[PDB]
């Protein structure tokens, strides 16, 4: 799941 905006992580 390639995050859209430079995100940290999806816990």
């Amino acid at each position: 799941f390639q995050w859209q905006r430079n995100i940290r992580k999806v816990r």
